[PDB]
């Protein structure tokens, strides 16, 4: 039957002074609650271990580095992995990754897939970085992702997580059809990730009231056109004076939203998932092999 | 000159024996009404000169050929072009194209762009052909496009139509992000086309109640993610005992539906279009040059 | 905290020859699955024990009567109540009620609320009967609810079901704001019911493609304007050659759909429910006592 | 004569010191453009002659009074009426009404219907006043409508405007089914009005991202359940540092949105209206006389 129960663990705000230990307690509670409701996997938000630090311009590099993980998992996060293995529930965790390679301090906006045995099965590094690189005074709050992270270097992989083929996306990635399609072409049955999406956009404020719409539209369209179940976990609420979007969701291969959060705090939602459901699209209206004419899509891949 | 009024001329059913002369009378009426309401361009349906013949299994090539145009325009369709020039309103007309090359017949599901001077300024040939190849006895109506048409050989071009950069899609094409993206990368400000979409799908009837949803979801996502205005003109209603989807629409570059038809007969809808609105997406959240990482999209173009 | 887990048990078709015993097996499976996922209450469809008989014109009264329950519960349905008490999960069951009073054979389209102790806490009889009274040859299938049922005589009550105030609606009732408002004025925190909604409407077929839209619009609007959680359980799929609408759902007091079914078969969905959530609407934007001016609504109650 | 073209003239912000003469220039422009595109009636916003003054806590009655109209029309607004008669296009204008009766001041949030001859044919006074009564220090902006306006005393009338039966609602009124229903029971074919809806709500900010949703949900449900065309004209944009909702719209009696504004400035949208379309709902699924059971709706009218 190839069935499972997918869950999404939305997070309420994470204060700048909130410790990773405190955040892990909140993550543990949601993972535990999810498991008790039958979930075999739970998706957590992007950069789920800290406040969304890209909203500030840092002058002290040591301060910036404090928001990154140099180990995964480290002693502080270890408990989450142990509980995942115990209860047999995998998860997708987003965090800031700092790794020194060949004399370079590399920083990535990262996410990992952990199976029901508590083992890291795959990693993904955010490829589409939104925002800017330099401080901009006209903004009530910054979004320096291009300053704090370099574009991911692992491409868009699809991993075998227990019985499912899963692909990861991180926040802004969900808005790019290329990210979805590459993973769709790689057979992803589930495409999931998290996000920190302020409901106010300094550059184009006239789209503020469409924040929920644009988020859900991207999730629904991606799922439908690739015949993939999808899930998006947001960190929402008023975090350090910046309102973040909620509406975390789980979407069927038809693009139908099957589960949606309604609060702006830590919230768990679940939905029954039949991996064979993807066939309704992938063996018919979106039977890639039978319908696609790649000879005409060259421009999409031009450098 | 960055302002204009776009119109969609949805068609009601076209009977198997309804003549092109009769159909041209209907098209003339809609183009004339669109112009009277300020429109400078009107989008018509896919295969807008005949009934949707791909629903039948033909056994006589002469009968099949009767539904194709050997010239564009011929004496029968010429009046539409003359009226377009007269009133200063261009149009997108879909039709079945039959070409004879050195004794070889080429068949395409085609659409053309005509400017406000009544001159053909661009052509497109359906690349994504839906349906099946052989007669399937269980179906109340067939969908043999793969047998009656060859996949388009013009790619997804974008043409200058008066003061706008316009790209064309034909029916099923609207569900493929690759089609939208290629035209998006080519700077299309308006992406338009028509469609004949039965509200019943024999192989996957469990999606029948989602026909409107999938159609609108595709139009909205495509527009939003490419920062393009879009329009889709359907031929709707009970045509030869098969119910076709209505909900013809005009969409803003934000993915917002600005105009929608509510009947299943010939119906004109219009909407004010500012070509500079595209910038809200294309110079920011979807600033292609600044955010895309094409080195990771290669799989999309692999044959 | 006043929290609970609400569930909806959508039904696939029920054949005319399917026995109540067989249907009870299907109901038991969904109630059991719901309970295992934490649900404390599950909503079942309207007339959930038989095929939707109003689609046929009966000449034999004995045949018609066979579709009605003269006992509730009877030996056949007893198991459902016993399992509800055992697992501590209440339910809303719809069925055809036949009762002889004062020499009259009374027929109602009925629904009951059963608490987690397996006890019937309240009854409701469908007040808004759609359809017609006499056979109509132009219809591919009838909808003789006005012939087979008399309008409910219990008004729109709200009952205490365990820790929640619950109101019942039956199918067509969900489209009437009066039904929702009366129960809203009676403090309902949850408003639930089921439905058999063909996706084809003989009288006004031009609305067929809007069947899902009209259903969800009614559920969403009712919940929002009354600050009530709501749930609708449909019996969907191809039942005796008539396609019935799916999209069973659970909706928050804000009108946000939090759970939705995607198949057309027996399907269980659940959602976490916080009864205090109603306050976000009922103590503010929809604070009835502070905002309503009943002196101007008289016409709504005029006979 | 059952056909017409309805228009909505959405307004951008109106500054505190912006004069009525300047505002009339803006209204004239929209009414003129609507007429040039075929409209015979244009709906304008609630309190369309001034900034939304209820956002402030007034301490000087003379200052408060300055935002009200003592006559309608006065010399300043007269030009709009003359142009309406000239071009043959009626309108719905919202404004603050100040009436002096035997030394007693009466204050109302009012709207009037003017026909294509420039004659006032109907008035309505906002019955559902949102917000609070006293100054609340924590709010970035107040909403003291309950202090500056008395609930309307004209009920929810329906007037003959040229060839259409039209009913009026004002802002918050659109969220109350009782308002729509009374006009529905009175045969309204078009129910219209305007609004000033901040995208931020101080007491319940957790619904901020749902502002568009709740607005459109109310318009769609109201239209559908009363089989009425509807239109809502908002005054949108950043007005005096408070962001107001846009998404002005025209809706079919099916609840389908046929036209929607996408900017936050003065914007005209139009849509073809067939008054007989109402029959699709009112002579069938919502045939009031045949389906309603008012003897059970009594609680709705109880004082
Ligand atoms: N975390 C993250 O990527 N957030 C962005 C929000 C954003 C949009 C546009 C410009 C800047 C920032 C998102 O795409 O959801
Ligand atoms: N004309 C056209 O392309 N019609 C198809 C409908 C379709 C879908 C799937 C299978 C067969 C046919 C469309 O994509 O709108
Ligand atoms: N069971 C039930 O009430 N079904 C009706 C479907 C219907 C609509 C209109 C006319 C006739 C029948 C419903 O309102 O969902
Ligand atoms: N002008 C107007 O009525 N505005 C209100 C917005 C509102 C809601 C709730 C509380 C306060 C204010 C509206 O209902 O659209």
């Amino acid at each position: 039957t190839r069935q499972m129960i997918l869950a999404v663990g939305q997070q309420g705000p994470i204060a700048r002074a909130e410790t990773r230990e405190q955040v892990v307690v909140r993550l543990l509670d949601m993972l535990t609650k999810a498991a008790s409701r039958g979930a075999n996997f739970i998706v957590f938000p992007e950069l789920a271990l800290t406040t969304f630090f890209p909203r500030w311009h840092f002058t002290d590099e040591a301060e910036l580095d404090s928001f990154y993980e140099t180990e995964m998992p480290g002693p502080v996060v270890r408990p989450l992995f142990e509980k995942a293995a115990e209860l047999g529930i995998g998860f997708n965790l987003g965090y800031a990754e700092l790794v020194v390679e060949g004399g370079v301090k590399r920083r990535f906006n990262t996410s990992i897939l952990v199976d029901k045995s508590g083992k890291i099965v795959g990693k993904y590094r955010k490829i589409h970085l939104p925002g800017h690189k330099e401080y901009e005074a006209y903004r009530p709050f910054q979004h320096l992702e291009k300053r704090y992270f370099e574009p991911g270097d692992l491409g868009f992989p699809v991993y075998d997580v227990d019985a499912a083929k899963m692909g990861m996306f991180i926040a802004n990635d969900r808005r790019w059809p290329e990210a979805w399609r590459v993973m769709g072409l790689r057979g992803a049955e589930i495409i999931c990730g998290g996000y920190n999406t302020p409901t106010h956009n300094p550059p184009v404020p006239q789209h503020d009231h469409l924040t929920s719409f644009h988020h859900l539209l991207s999730m629904q369209a991606g799922s439908y056109q690739n015949g993939a179940w999808s899930a998006a976990a947001g960190k929402a609420g008023m975090e350090e004076n910046c309102m973040l979007l909620g509406h975390s969701c789980i979407v069927a291969p038809t693009g139908e939203i099957v589960a949606l959060t309604t609060t702006l705090e830590d919230e768990v939602i679940t939905a029954a998932v039949d991996l064979d459901r993807c066939r309704e699209l992938r063996e018919h209206i979106f039977n890639f092999k039978q319908h696609r004419q790649p000879q005409h899509y060259g421009l999409i891949a031009e450098l």
